[PDB]
């Protein structure tokens, strides 16, 4: 089975919940839903998945980009801002997965820039090894 | 992950500019030797699902902002803004997963920057492998 | 084959020979030794590794993240951040290791940062294609 997706931001987006990602680019198999946000597992086993934010919350206060898998952080990315030279908050996971686990980007205390045409914020993932 | 084994890493022998193509001269992994240094470019063979990523060390910028982008066949398909210029480098990256047909050209291009490293200090990279071949 | 690891820090550590990641999320064969700090290859091949760093120490100077192989940088990040906040310091790359080759991620002029919880600094890799 061949499983991967790219997607980016077809507009600034924020993430209370979830990074609705709606600039699909490569999405093999249709397992990345952008009404959702999020990628859903259908085939058992070992996936990478990496991401790349760029953010702005104004302030000096933290802001973070997290991956989560289920609703448990995974991977967490802090950035600054430091209003001058923004910040990207970014990191890559390998994980293991079973069917119906769900993967997607969490935004804390700022929001996500870019659009049709500056495809700055991104997330992308694929099947390594199924089970 | 069963076909033919296409994946490359490449860097600077030194500082570059790539307003038309960042051309890496440190060529560290070529496996299908796809990449061409002399012309910057990876150039597709077998039609399929390709990972790239590229991290670029970039200085030069005036006080404006500076960008390095991932290109195929002259089309943007991925960007990295990067706004340090004060003083030293800041990082221009990202990562995507692109479809390619035979022939196809991906590489990256930069704006308002210019690119550093050396075999000494392998700040920018460039690397990518076929994931499924069509 | 199925060889792919994702680990990340579960305390500050210093790394100026090895920085240890401690907290290991993924490790599909056991390769990668959180004593040691090291990846190590019993089966050649191409692998894929990436690695994303969130370091402090930066006084008026630069830091350091590289990723070694037996000894020799084969990437190196700099980060510069130092009057305040932290700094990434990030690289990917594609390497062909031989049976018995030594993977790792090593600091200069600064200290990782992290926690279980707060889990900012990781290291992945992944077999691509066994010889």
């Amino acid at each position: 089975p061949k499983i991967a997706f790219y997607v980016g931001l077809k507009s600034p987006h924020e993430g209370y919940e979830v990074l609705k990602f709606d600039d699909v680019v490569t999405n093999l198999g249709n397992h990345y839903d952008p009404t959702t946000g999020k990628f859903s597992c259908q085939v058992r086993g070992i996936y990478f998945f990496t991401y790349h934010i760029l953010m702005r919350g104004g302030d000096g206060t933290s802001m973070w980009a997290d991956l989560c898998k289920n609703g448990q952080v995974r991977a967490s990315a802090i950035a600054q801002d430091a209003d001058q030279n923004y910040d990207y908050a970014s990191n890559s996971v390998v994980l293991h997965l079973d069917s119906g686990d769900e993967v997607y980007v969490k935004l804390d205390g700022g929001k996500a820039h870019g659009g049709n045409n500056n495809k700055y914020s991104t997330f992308s993932g694929f099947l390594l090894y199924p089970d």
